[PDB]
């Protein structure tokens, strides 16, 4: 797969930071351009060599973009035929790319300085390609939600229509002689005792704050009326901006509703409590109960343990096999299984049901029918075994990669010892009709799981 | 001066009380009383800013011969949002007030802190000029009416705060009067910043009450599914004695909302075995099928009941 | 790769392969997998363990990328008490070379 070596990937780490060199330069080409346009007619000297700067880079690019690897997505495969990439280039954001890439600014300085050459810059606005794929590359990403990219890409819209927006702005007042400069917006403004007439003398950056404080009032369409399109040059292009704008940001608002419709976990949480806290309500179930219930909810909500529930849409071969990577670690250390077949805790695991465990939480009080087998994940439990005035008597203080239910399911007797929840804990549940099928199925591992309870109960004295 | 002096006591008193104060611990969930664990997690986060912002920065400004780079340190001060923003995420944490109007709260009292540190941000760019560039800034230009704010600086504080949170609250509204607007470079690019900040700020408030009201009601949908019906009940002409029995039954589905059922399901086995062994336990007792029977039984079939009510 | 049916479950579901393969796994008390058959295009499964109303004989997972037809065991119940005739037919096919293998009485 190393032939046509000649060509890089596309995920080459070199040609990435090559992508991002290229995306800065991209974003400062596209903000440029409409500046070195309307705020003059010419770019003066101080920038001589910038401009230049930027065209080789993107020459550069140009020629990379004719040696990199495409992902041909009707075969969904990384295509590397020179060929194949390069003709797809030529056909495809290519004459853009170039005809962007001419000395504009020193042809227009050559060819008599004609102002029709200069609309031939706006050509480098297709540099915007970069930022454009950057914020596709984002919205494939999973780390950032769908909306929130969506969010930021109309952001930049707006950053970027109401900078182009300022830099015609500012254009259309250079479009009309100095005498007729009271019919321009900027030099008719007059703002405080400083007066922004003869715009054309005014610092490019003074104007350049002068449009974007204009274009922002028209953004936000707040537009106090300080400063307003006069001529009619002026009123078509305020016209077109406005309504563009108006489009615009009722797609923003769009994409904030949305994403704040999607939902939040602190809200999905939040409306799972009301209707327990209806369902508690109705059926007048005791404060202690209520809490109870209530906080092993917020406990659910807050380990994302729930996110289980998604498992129940993944089939139950794939979801064994995620149990099987997940909590066999923990059963394979588990002494009450200490020495039995792959089979028997493959089985095992595959009827596991994770469970987390407020503090303070009883979780089979002594005596009671066992009906599920806890095995300790994480935490600290308490076997109190209270007694008849033994209460709270002396524990095995069950930690992590211990067992408790067990010994009455083996023993077939009632629930030797209550069982105290200390911290949080990743108590792992199987059910105990489950474990005696299993049992069934597996005899020998059954007698092995006799034989390491005597082991453990000769020392152990509660369980002996 | 007395109510800055007793004002960083408040916030110092406060300080003394959090390396006395227990939390739960993220991992154990237990209230932890060690008090070293509680004075290390008050170092490590929320310590250095609410100090800090006690300093008396009034008199050290005073203090250093006049420094305004000093007074730029009070808005230190604005850490002590926190107080507020932990206070909106409790009230979000509690069931009585919804999550989303919780929110609607949060963005409007965000509304308010922002047009009223604009307003601040905005007149004190106006002071930043000197006094004798007054027709310059966005206040000594003023002429509302017949009262020029000429001298602004020697106006009554409230007539230049009110006139500020004016310009601010009506370019929040994106009303933009042009009453009160922008004039130097300074006060320019603070009003886009602001603006474009607002813009989004105000997107979001409409996003909440959009998603507020989206999120309807159950009453909402009740209404929905009930209306559809008797839509339904309009075309075909059902009978009144029907229609009220049709009525009825979705009444019964809604009203009895009996569908949180399916939500004790997102309980651990054993509380949800309590919940059944409380709830249906006792009519199961009296069924004369399970006479004499083990508690094993029902304590085990209750956990699979299904409630279901039906009209005669 | 995935599995349609578990031996020791009830049938329910009469699976007619209609593209890919399946194989026939059967596993026994020592924990071994034997590959019975393999299951082709025009192929079914489900259909012995429905009619005789036994736990499924063999677990069937999945070779090829598999497209089937399931079909409920109560309406499969329904169209065979619809069609008596049809339904000694299935009998007969289940018995006809197959037979009673799988304790067909």
């Amino acid at each position: 797969h190393n032939d046509y070596k000649y060509i890089i990937h596309p995920k080459n780490r070199w040609y990435k930071a090559w992508e991002m060199f290229i995306l800065v330069w991209a974003i400062y080409s596209s903000l440029f351009t409409p500046m070195e346009f309307g705020f003059f007619r010419g770019l003066p000297e101080r920038l001589f060599v910038l401009d230049i700067v930027g065209q080789i880079a993107f020459l550069v690019d140009i020629v990379l973009q004719f040696f990199v690897a495409y992902r041909d997505t009707q075969t969904y495969r990384t295509v590397y035929k020179p060929t194949r990439i390069a003709f797809r280039y030529l056909k495809s954001h290519f004459l853009m790319d170039f005809i962007g890439c001419f000395p504009w600014d020193l042809i227009y300085k050559a060819s008599g300085k004609h102002e029709l050459v200069r609309y031939l810059l706006w050509i480098r606005l297709f540099r915007v390609r970069k930022v454009v794929e950057f914020f596709q590359r984002l919205e494939k990403d999973t780390r950032i939600n769908y909306l929130f990219t969506r969010i930021l890409k109309l952001l930049f819209v707006e950053v970027y229509c109401t900078h182009t927006a300022a830099c015609i702005f500012y254009y259309l007042a250079t479009t009309l002689p100095p005498e007729n400069e009271g019919y321009t917006w900027i030099g008719s403004l007059k703002l405080g005792d400083y007066s922004y007439e003869n715009f054309r003398e005014i610092d490019l950056w003074k104007r350049y704050t002068t449009a974007l404080y204009f274009a922002i009032v028209t953004m936000a369409t707040v537009g106090y009326g300080d400063i307003h399109a006069v001529n009619l040059r002026e009123m078509i292009f305020v016209m077109i901006y406005v309504s563009f704008d108006m489009v615009l940001g009722a797609y923003l608002i769009g994409n904030i509703t949305a994403l704040i419709v999607k939902g939040s976990n602190t809200e999905r949480f939040r409306d799972k409590m009301n209707d327990l806290i209806s369902f508690m309500n109705r059926k007048k179930l005791g404060r202690d109960l209520r809490s109870q219930i209530t906080g092993h909810v917020r406990l659910q909500y807050d380990s994302h343990y729930t996110d289980t529930v998604m498992l129940q849409d993944i089939p139950a071969s794939i979801r064994a096999k995620i149990a099987q990577l997940l909590y066999l670690p923990y059963i394979k250390k588990v002494p009450l299984f200490k020495g039995c077949s792959t089979e028997f805790i493959n089985q095992i695991v595959i009827r596991l049901h994770e469970e987390y465990f407020l503090p303070g939480e009883v979780i089979t009080e002594q005596g009671n029918v066992v009906d599920h087998l806890y095995f300790v994940c994480e935490g600290l439990l308490e076997a109190l075994v209270t007694k008849t005035d033994g209460s709270e008597e002396s524990v095995t203080l069950l930690g992590p990669h211990t067992s408790f239910g067990d010994i009455s399911i083996i023993c077939n007797i009632s629930q030797p010892f209550t069982v105290r929840v200390c911290e949080l804990c990743h108590l792992l549940r199987l059910d105990k009709q489950s474990f005696s099928n299993i049992l069934e199925i597996y005899f020998h591992d059954g007698r092995t799981i006799l034989n390491n309870i005597m082991e453990e109960k000769e020392s152990n004295d509660r369980i002996k």
